[PDB]
């Protein structure tokens, strides 16, 4: 199940994210609640919430021409404080004037929780008056030092696409195992050597099996099935969907293909008076390996999320005619 208390997933630039106070489950709007605030509107928790209201969009940024700030998606405007200069007590507001580095803020994680934070100072967002369950239209202004009561979980507010995830090949652990099979018996009680066919089913022995794995959770949205090509043995490329949600931090994947037979059909010239058996051998590849995922929003933005690839597959497979 999902805490945010271990959970909550640093955000990533350049996507839609909601903001969420986590003790008060308040989200973060611009006090009135429009879609065009005004300059020096402050930002405010309130629990107002629809997941097609773009007022309460926000978009880190973190580029050349504004490094560690945050957007108000549907405005376009800054987070600053009211004034210019964080300290003690300044208010978050919105203005339609570029980020500078005395308004940097962006997400940290502290001791295993995210806090606002101004980069490069102690300055933390608070309610201002510092209650742990503040109410509807409390302002947010900058204070300086943290606790949990602070914490924020940014809820992705867009749906991305997975266009690869690319292994790093360096750090990939495999371990080899093989999977031994047999056959019921079958005689040749004549006198004559004898075309026989021996036939055996193995769905339950070769299970392949797949997974991505987060430290805190996923956190982006990706739609409710998607599909890639991964390196589930050495280099060769295996399809696997994956169905999960943003607050997993285990995705379930399905192999969608197999290099091995698990309805085995043999045509067997068994001697006279002999009975044989076919064995099948089954190599299995458990495989761990740090990967990035690498995701693309509708407009295009090009965002990184790194996993981990845990997988179970069966992937060369050999048949033996065996004396009983
Ligand atoms: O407050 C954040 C803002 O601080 C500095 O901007 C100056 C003032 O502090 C700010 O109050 C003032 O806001 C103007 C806005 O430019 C006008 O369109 C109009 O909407 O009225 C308000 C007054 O409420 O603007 C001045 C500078 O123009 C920083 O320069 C700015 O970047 C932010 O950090
Ligand atoms: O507002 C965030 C703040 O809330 C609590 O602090 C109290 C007041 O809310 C805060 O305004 C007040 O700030 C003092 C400051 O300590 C003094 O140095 C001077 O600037 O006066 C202001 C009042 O304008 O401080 C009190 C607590 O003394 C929380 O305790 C604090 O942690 C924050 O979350």
């Amino acid at each position: 199940t999902f805490e945010p208390a271990t959970d909550s997933p640093l955000p990533v630039p350049g996507v839609q994210y909601f903001l969420q106070h986590v003790q008060s489950g308040k989200y973060v709007h611009p006090h009135g609640g429009s879609d065009m605030p005004g300059n020096d509107t402050a930002l405010v928790l309130h629990h107002g919430f629809d997941e097609k209201r773009d007022a309460l969009r926000w978009v880190f940024v973190n580029d050349a021409e504004n490094k560690h700030q945050l957007k108000h998606y549907s405005s376009g405007k800054f987070v600053h404080p009211k004034g210019g200069k964080v300290g003690k007590e300044a208010t978050l507001v919105v203005h339609s004037s570029p980020g500078r580095p005395e308004t940097m803020i962006e997400m940290v994680q502290e001791d295993g929780r995210t806090y606002l934070r101004h980069t490069d100072s102690d300055y933390y967002v608070h309610p201002h008056g510092g209650s742990p369950n503040p109410g509807d239209n409390t302002r947010l202004v900058y204070y300086s030092g943290y606790r949990p009561s602070l914490a924020f979980l940014a809820i992705p507010a867009e749906t991305l696409f997975v266009d690869r995830i690319e292994i790093h090949q360096a750090q990939a652990l495999e371990s080899i195992n093989t999977i031994t099979s047999l056959s019921d018996e079958h005689r040749n009680d004549t006198d004559q050597p004898v075309q026989t066919s021996i036939s055996v089913a193995l769905e339950e022995s070769l299970q392949d099996s797949a997974q991505l794995s987060f430290e805190r959770c996923f956190g982006l949205k990706v739609g409710s099935e998607f599909e890639v090509g991964l390196p589930l043995v050495g280099k060769t490329k295996v399809s696997v969907q994956f169905s999960g949600s943003w607050k997993s931090s285990t995705i379930k994947g399905e192999v969608r293909t197999s290099a091995v037979k698990v309805q085995i059909n043999e045509h067997v010239t068994i001697p006279p008076g002999k009975c044989v058996q076919i064995r099948i051998d089954t190599r299995r590849c458990t495989k761990t390996a740090p990967a990035t995922m690498y995701l693309r929003t509708a407009s295009g933005i090009e965002v990184q999320r790194e996993t981990t690839v845990t997988s179970t597959y069966h992937y060369d497979q050999e048949v033996h005619v065996v004396p009983v």
